[PDB]
């Protein structure tokens, strides 16, 4: 059973905002504020019913053939332990405080109280490889639009354990998946690299067929054998005997399961599946999903199939054998996945147009550059990104989703017209363009200076990201519908706001004038010629798009010279 419950409630640790706070700045983004809600602990019971069930898992020679192949590639990886200090510097500054009298700032500053407790948690992992470690169960406060959705749940150990996880497994979860999975590992790609992989893979098939597979409650479908199988993959690496012991221990004491404690210290129940807030959530889920999907591909006898995995998110592109044969092949793949304990949520179906395949809430779309050439870029429905941006305008947040969206979806119609214009306008008026903001890229937290956005966008997306026009009608209709749905002003209100912001930025010189020139070139009557090359101070963007760290509690720093 994925979970058992004591009856104790999942409790909030503070007052939870449920509805969007009206603001004379929030209303300039969207009028219809009633459409925007935030999930709360009051819907935890609805989530608990969904995530609670018995698993049925039947492994076969296909699963075993794939596992052995993965284990072979895993054996070529050498991973080193991090020092207490290396692991302390990887902690986000607003990471949950320890129950042992210290917090993220104390960990990041290497306080004797933190460090000495971190040494003791570590010594216990080496001496006890059995006693379940305590975890906290919370309900996530995530902002959405109505179409009404229950709070997703977060399970995580204490700050001391989290630093110990980094020490034992940061090098593994950063290095291992790409070696084992190759081109199928999604987090090695920037949005543009993902699109390149998808478009080239589609173009490589005589008769392309594609599909996304949605596993219903993937974390709940992850059985204790699944977590023992990931550890056996981790143990295939060239590791020091101390890392091996800490990895074995972290597995049996934490990753396979353990007791759930609410915010007021009451025992909620017991977990026997994936913890969403441990270092290995991303890596483990990616390995497990790729393993199950790769073996199901063989069971289904799918022809020349290529898959792209990002945690629980899977997309498979193969050679179509006709609509009838493809539906039957997909029944075979779904039946195999079900046996491996990965049954579908939304049932999969073949698709014969790459724009119509959604994976990672995203799809490949097409636009034209300044020279009129076709440019494939990654887009998504802008509802959730826009609703979150409205919430971030009204109420202060530690992590700014609008900036991570501007970075990942920079070539898109909606990020450029709305998000860039809105937040550069706010930052100008507030005199805070220089101030670095915290945001997430593939789960990891980064402190990014907004004045560096033309340089960031150019490196990840290309100079075309500033000249894209003639977007597909399907993209336009989805964006247009969303503006009409949420009460977002039309293009003409955004072009005046953009021209005004552009003039104001150019008058300031420096990095500000670069933002004006580059970001808002779409606003002016006749676009200026833009040329490629580096900026006066080039950031180190190599650590970005290496691995996924969602739930991992990872914080990355930016170099420059
Ligand atoms: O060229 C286009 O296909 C479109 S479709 C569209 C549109 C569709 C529905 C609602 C609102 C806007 C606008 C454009 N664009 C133009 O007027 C010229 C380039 C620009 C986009 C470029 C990206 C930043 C914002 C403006």
């Amino acid at each position: 059973a994925s979970y058992t419950w004591t009856g104790a409630l999942i409790t909030p640790c503070a007052a939870e905002e449920s509805k969007l706070p009206i603001n004379a700045l929030s209303n300039s983004l969207l009028r219809h504020h009633n459409m925007v809600y935030a999930t709360t602990s009051r819907s935890a019971g609805l989530r608990q019913k969904k995530v609670t069930f018995d698993r049925l898992q039947v492994l076969d020679d296909h699963y075993r053939d794939v596992l052995k192949e993965m284990k072979a590639k895993a054996s070529t990886v050498k991973a080193k332990l991090l020092s207490v200090e290396e692991a302390c510097k990887l902690t986000p500054p607003h990471s949950a405080k320890s129950k042992f009298g210290y917090g993220a700032k104390d960990v990041r500053n290497l306080s004797s109280k933190a460090v000495n407790h971190i040494h003791s948690v570590w010594k216990d992992l080496l001496e006890d490889t059995v006693t379940p470690i305590d975890t906290t169960i919370m309900a996530k406060n995530e902002v959405f639009c109505v179409q009404r959705k229950p709070a997703r749940l977060i399970v995580f150990p204490d700050l001391g354990v989290r630093v110990c996880e980094k020490m034992a497994l940061y090098d593994v979860v950063s290095t291992l998946p790409q070696v084992v999975m190759g081109s199928s590992y999604g987090f090695q790609y920037s949005p543009g690299q993902r699109v390149e992989f998808l478009v080239n893979t589609w173009k490589s098939k005589k008769n392309p067929m594609g599909f996304s597979y949605d596993t219903r409650c993937f974390d709940s479908t992850v059985t204790e054998n699944d977590i023992r199988v990931e550890e056996s993959i981790y143990q295939c690496c060239d590791l020091a005997p101390e890392a091996r012991q800490a990895i074995k221990s972290l597995t049996e004491r934490l990753y396979i399961g353990g007791p759930l404690t609410n915010s007021k210290g009451q025992n909620c129940g017991y977990r026997r599946c994936r913890a969403s807030g441990v270092l290995t959530t991303s890596c483990g889920n990616t390995l497990t999903c790729y393993l199950k999907a790769s073996a199901a591909c063989r069971a289904a006898k799918l022809q020349d199939c290529t898959m792209l995995v990002n945690g629980d998110d899977l997309v498979v592109i193969c050679e179509s054998a006709g609509v009838q044969e493809d539906a039957a092949s997909l029944r075979a793949f779904t039946e195999a996945m079900t046996r491996y304990s990965a049954p579908p949520g939304d049932p999969p179906q073949p698709e014969y147009d790459l724009e119509l395949i959604t994976s990672c809430s995203s799809n490949v779309s097409v636009a034209h550059d300044a020279s009129g050439k076709r440019v494939y870029y990654l887009t998504r429905d802008p509802t959730t990104p826009l609703a979150r941006a409205a919430w971030e305008t009204a109420r202060h947040t530690p992590v700014n989703s609008w900036l991570g969206n501007i970075i990942m979806y920079a070539p898109t119609l909606w990020a450029r017209m709305i998000l860039m214009t809105h937040f550069f306008s706010i930052l100008l008026a507030q005199e805070q363009l220089e101030k670095a903001l915290d945001c997430q890229i593939y789960g990891a937290c980064y402190s990014i200076e907004p004045l560096d956005l033309p340089q960031i966008i150019e490196r990840l997306h290309g100079l075309s990201a500033f000249s894209l026009h003639s977007y597909s009608p399907g993209e336009i209709n989805r964006v247009a519908s969303c503006l009409r749905k949420l009460g977002v002003p039309p293009l003409r209100v955004w072009r005046h706001r953009a021209r005004s912001v552009r003039a104001r930025l150019l008058s300031q010189g420096g990095r500000a004038a670069t933002c004006g020139k580059y970001l808002f070139n779409w606003a002016v009557k006749t676009k200026l010629k833009l040329f490629q090359g580096p900026a006066a101070s080039q950031l180190d963007l190599s650590g970005w798009f290496v691995a996924g760290y969602s739930g991992g509690d990872i914080y990355h720093s930016l170099s420059r010279a």
